[PDB]
């Protein structure tokens, strides 16, 4: 009596940047099969023998590609019981990414399935033996009493004991601070503060790496050539144009430094002087020397950013914005607009009172009071008082944020920066109208109000860059890399560590996590680190992931949450007879309009699946590897907030509904609607610049007079320069692009990741529903009562929630996870 079995498995060459099929025959792969029902007499389930790969099955349709499918059969008695897990040992000296194992039996529903998706080394590499489990899903009390003990000792495996560098191969999740972005071994200009581990600099743990201490500094991780993460976060692709994150390790050691040789040998100019100067990258594009462009155009990932003739030109895609009306971005109306359908949609606020109030220490910066009078305001002949009560009243406020750390950009050598409010109204048309910025510096400090005409119009221009500048930079690290990328690592780490691959709830947020370790650890060597990409284009330079910090000290989870958010904004009120319990105080705002029904949606999925599982509040209680979980989610991976009083303590079942929905949200959503828009919007230099290097020109200077002469010349000498544009242009085309194997909300990797029916239904439910949803979204933006916000004068459609994409640069799709 035997068992008929199918392995597949890619071998490595398949998903790497020679492969022999017939090696992996002979005494080259063993399986054991181990028994669900019938133990030892320690209580273990019974394992059966080696069993070696038979022979290759080319006779099997379903394979996909890179894909090879063995046959096996296992000698199995009547005293083994029922097969639940299997061990594999690799003694090939290579490793290969095992896909699955198929038992067959006499029926379909006697088929026993074990998804696997998993890097497997030479067995002498690790210190257990290889253990994968069938499909089936079971809370920690439901596990078969043979299979109790298994379960614990993966989990162990998966922990490690907190100490060793980790190697390639590894499988270890842990803990570590923010300790290994500066460089001070190469040069004491490159020391940064350790982010993490104080009240100070509170901050996200992210995975340990283990490198251990530098010589200069005892406190900061030593350099290396890889920053690890646990194998199976590190991804491989069938085709070497998908692996974008990789593209940012090389904008940052090979092309960032040919771009500067160019700008070094005066063989460009090395400053923009027209508005036509920076359309032409994506029209004729710019010219470079033949070396450098040599350098470049063999690059994987890098060759697909471009055109080019291969000898002198590059040329940059035309970014969206600008794909109707070259000149849009300059009007308030799309000024206005973006702050609620553009790149960065979730920073402004409703205004109560008026003036608005600064929350700093007057001892230090001064009387804080806002300088803008009610009188001064064009409101379309409302009074303030009628405004104020009718909640047409909004703002875009950097004030707090950036007044204390302005004193120390404007003592570096390439920037100057104001603290920035903007003061917005809501037309009668429903349309958002700037009135007045103010433009603030420590320690003169303006208001400034919209003009068409004379160089009080230029002024204008200027002082709405100011604006975006501090939006670009809030958007870059706070909106994106702090409430994304930084802050959901932390739970990856917690699930894979406490939640066995066996629960509901490991197979309910995991799809939410893919690349998400891989793109933040490649961030950690190359865009977030000391005179990396970030540091060298954004505004703050070496201040840049400490201010995030700062806004970290007031983060709250439970605020996550789209309603939530929308509340604490002053954006929305709670209303029960509306179907999401809110009211939109912006009618058409997008962004949320199109976010809840996103966030329904998921809500109802989280809904309908945890029942399945969890029928009473006890049940949450008594799971102890939920418990963990989210003990040490909160006490170390956010450790340094955990004393904070809005934790979810995770006692009932609305609880966990609550924690699940949100992060999902974050992962998914949320990072979809600030990541993917970035190239479309902020492609156009001008229209999203990243820097600004001088301030308002003075009366009776020769900046004055070119002000006066030549708005756009004053425009470019006062934003992002040249050759930083370049390069940031490069990175957020590269993170614009979903990649072709990229998996979206609704879909899963592979069909049978549970044998539940009823978990299968469901999530069949919630695809359905997202399909729905889209053609919903496509209605808006076909209502012409709705253009004006959903359009707007670039005419670009917010598409940004649609669910479904292609691969490329497409301005919409919602992603599962955090993947670039
Ligand atoms: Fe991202």
């Amino acid at each position: 009596h035997k068992i008929k079995g199918t392995v597949v498995l890619m071998p490595k060459n398949e998903l790497e940047v020679v492969d022999n099929l017939n090696a992996f025959l002979g005494r080259s792969v063993s399986l054991q099969l181990i028994s669900a029902t019938k133990a030892d007499a320690h209580g273990k389930g019974k394992v059966g023998k080696d069993t070696f790969l038979e022979g290759i099955n080319t006779s099997l349709p379903t394979l996909g590609a890179g894909e090879s499918a063995f046959n096996i059969h296992f000698e199995w008695d009547g005293s083994m019981g029922i097969p639940g897990a299997f061990y594999i040992k690799n003694y090939m000296q290579v490793e290969f990414f095992l896909k699955s194992l198929t038992l067959e039996a006499i029926s379909n529903q006697g088929t026993i399935r074990f998804v696997c998706n998993s890097w497997v080394y030479n067995t002498k590499l690790y210190k257990s033996v290889r253990i994968f489990f069938a499909n089936h899903t079971y809370v920690p009390s439901e596990t078969p009493a043979p299979l109790v003990e298994y379960r614990e000792e993966e989990l162990k495996s998966l922990r490690g004991n907190g100490t060793g560098e980790r190697k390639e191969y590894d499988r270890i999740y842990d803990y570590d601070v923010y300790n290994d972005l500066g460089n001070p071994d190469k040069s004491e200009k490159l020391a940064r503060p350790v982010l993490g581990g104080s009240s100070t600099f509170p901050y996200p743990r992210r995975g340990r790496t283990g490198r251990g201490p530098t010589v200069t500094d005892p406190n900061t991780e030593k350099q290396g050539e890889v920053f690890y993460v646990p194998r199976d976060e590190n991804l491989g692709h069938l085709k070497s144009k998908d692996a974008l994150e990789i593209g940012t390790k090389s904008l940052s050691q090979i092309v960032q430094p040919a771009f500067e040789s160019a700008f070094d040998l005066k063989s460009t100019p090395i400053e923009f002087h027209s508005f036509q100067d920076v359309h032409d990258l994506y029209e004729g594009g710019i010219k470079l020397p033949r070396d450098v462009i040599s350098t470049i155009i063999p690059l994987p990932v890098i060759k697909e950013l471009y055109r080019t003739d291969g000898q002198h030109i590059l040329k940059f895609p035309q970014p969206h914005v600008v794909q109707v009306s070259q000149s849009a971005w300059m009007t308030d109306e799309e000024f206005a607009r973006e702050m609620i359908a553009g790149v960065n949609p979730c920073v402004i606020r409703g205004l109560e009172e008026f003036p608005p109030k600064s929350n700093l220490d007057p001892a230090i910066y001064g009387d804080q009071s806002s300088k803008i009078t009610a009188d001064s305001l064009d409101l379309d002949g409302y009074t303030m008082d009628e405004a104020l009560g009718s909640r047409r009243l909004f703002m875009l406020d950097y004030h707090d944020i950036f007044m204390p750390y302005v004193r120390q950009i404007n003592q570096l050598n390439s920037a100057k920066t104001y603290a920035t409010r903007t003061i917005l109204f809501l037309r009668e048309d429903g349309t958002l109208k700037p009135v007045a910025i103010e433009l603030s510096l420590p320690h003169v400090s303006q208001v400034v109000l919209p003009a068409k005409e004379g160089v009080e119009s230029t002024i204008w221009l200027l002082a709405k860059a100011y604006v975006i500048v501090n939006d670009s930079c809030y958007h870059q690290l706070m909106s994106h890399w702090l409430n994304t990328h930084a802050a959901m690592e932390p739970f990856v780490i917690a699930t894979h560590r406490h939640l066995s691959v066996l629960h509901p709830i490991y197979k309910l947020l995991t799809p939410h996590y893919r690349n998400n370790m891989n793109i933040n650890a490649l961030a950690r060597q190359s865009l977030i680190n000391a005179n990396g990409i970030i540091e060298t284009t954004f505004l703050p330079s070496k201040y840049s992931v400490e201010m995030s910090s700062a806004v970290y000290k007031n983060w709250v989870f439970t605020d996550q949450a789209l309603p939530a958010d929308l509340i604490k904004r002053g954006v929305a009120i709670k209303d029960p007879s509306t179907p999401h319990g809110v009211r939109l105080l912006i009618e058409d705002y997008p962004y949320a309009a199109d976010g809840l029904e996103i966030w329904a949606a998921i809500k109802t999925w989280v809904q309908e699946y945890v029942p399945l599982y969890y029928a009473r509040d006890d049940d949450v209680k008594n799971d102890s590897e939920l418990q963990h979980w989210w003990k040490e989610a909160v006490e170390k991976g956010h450790g340094d907030l955990k004393d904070k009083p809005w934790w979810p303590k995770l006692q009932t079942l609305e609880d966990l509904v609550e924690v699940c929905l949100i992060i999902i949200w974050i992962a998914s959503a949320l990072h979809a609607a600030v990541n993917f828009g970035q190239y479309p919007y902020g492609g156009l230099i001008m229209n999203r610049p990243t820097a600004s290097r001088r301030l308002l020109p003075e009366k009776g200077t020769p900046e004055y007079e070119e002000m006066i002469n030549n708005h756009e010349k004053a425009y470019l000498r006062t934003i992002t320069s040249k050759l930083p544009t370049l390069i940031s242009l490069s990175v957020i085309e590269i993170l614009s692009t979903h990649a072709s194997d990229e998996v979206y909300l609704g879909q899963r990797d592979n069909p049978h990741w549970t044998s539940d029916s009823k978990a299968l239904q469901a999530f069949q439910k919630f695809g359905n529903k997202l399909k729905e949803i889209e053609e919903k979204l496509v209605r808006r933006n076909n209502d012409p009562s709705l253009q004006g916000n959903r359009l707007g004068p670039v005419q670009l459609p917010y598409t940004l929630l649609y669910p479904s994409s292609e691969e490329g640069l497409t301005f919409r799709g919602i992603p599962n996870s955090i993947s670039i």
